[PDB]
């Protein structure tokens, strides 16, 4: 098995996001150091074998740090990942992958984030394909990822500064696991909106592996509001997602096309019941043929499958 680290500093607290192909996880520890030397490493935390994700705040501004991360099996297998530090090639724009999965091995691509445009490219294009360990540049995250046919598994994949949005489901199974995503208000791209855009229809974005929002954000998932050729039902599956930042609201479901998000194991900052709302319910329409409408935030409701227990402070 392996394990692949990514790092992302982001306001004084360093973002460390893996991807892991070890099939009985146990638990999953972090190392970290003031030098390079793995030997004299010290561990600074115990997770549970779901996340993918690992924030560290307790760091001081005069040093430089190397974290790692090992990954336990149930039968004492370490599989430790590679070093990454705070300390001073077939994933290219344009690139589109089929029925395979393409390890990045944590290189950064981007290209441009013009202020205003009306139509942006995607970085990478998936058709039943999987990327993982990827990052996107803060000034060049044009359209994000797109999955654009089948099962497309976006993981350990972290943003700078979402242009557009993130990733886009115009497939069938979306999948995001872990990665890190910041966006910001004056940002690249505008205010902040949506992270997951979702335009196909009888289709699921999925979100797990505590994919964390750093930064101010506008939504996590919004299930198309006025597509050409729009229609549904389009399905959120969130178990677990972390908003460490501000955000507007968590998802938008158009009740009248059968749209359902089904939530839990979201943590949010300073979390309060309204703020942010979580699930809320509109009308979509079809471009040129109607307003869109919104209805407010929801629980327990047929299309806004979310429950109190479901959302927590962080
Ligand atoms: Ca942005
Ligand atoms: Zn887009
Ligand atoms: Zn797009
Ligand atoms: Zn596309």
């Amino acid at each position: 098995a392996q394990t692949t680290l990514m790092l992302s500093q982001k306001s004084d607290v360093n973002y460390l996001g893996w991807s892991t192909d070890e099939s009985k996880v146990a638990r999953q520890e972090v190392y970290r150091g003031t030098t390079s030397n793995p030997d004299l490493r010290e561990r600074i935390a115990v997770l549970d074998a779901e996340t993918r994700t690992f924030k560290d705040a307790d760091t001081n501004s005069g040093l430089n740090y190397w974290y790692w991360v090992d990954v336990v099996s149930e039968n004492q297998a370490q599989v430790v990942s590679n070093a990454v530090t705070t300390a001073p090639s077939e994933c290219k724009p344009g690139a589109t992958f089929e029925n395979r999965t393409v390890d990045c091995g944590g290189v950064t691509i981007g290209t441009s984030c013009p202020n205003d445009s009306d139509k942006q490219k995607p970085l990478i294009i998936l058709k039943n394909a999987t990327v993982k360990n990827l990052r996107i540049s803060a000034s060049g995250g044009a359209d994000g990822i797109h999955c654009d046919s089948g099962n497309c598994t976006i993981e350990n994949v972290i943003w700078e500064d979402i242009c557009e949005d993130a990733a886009t489901n115009n497939g069938k199974t979306m999948t995001i696991v872990g990665g890190i995503a910041h966006n910001a208000k004056d940002g690249y791209g505008g205010k902040p909106d949506k992270v997951l855009q979702h335009n196909s229809k009888n289709s699921t974005t999925v979100v797990k592996g505590n994919f964390t929002l750093t930064g101010e954000h506008g939504k996590l998932w919004r299930s198309c509001g006025d597509c050409s050729n729009n229609g549904g039902p389009r399905f959120l599956t969130v178990t677990s997602a972390t908003v460490n930042g501000t955000i507007d609201s968590i998802a938008g479901v158009n009740r009248n096309y059968g749209d359902v998000a089904t939530i839990s194991g979201l943590k949010i900052k300073n979390y309060k019941e309204g703020k942010p709302p979580v699930c809320e319910e509109f009308k979509g329409v079809v471009k040129g043929q109607g307003s869109t409408e919104k209805y407010g935030e929801k629980w327990d409701t047929t299309n806004c499958k979310v429950s109190r227990s479901g959302v927590s402070k962080l």
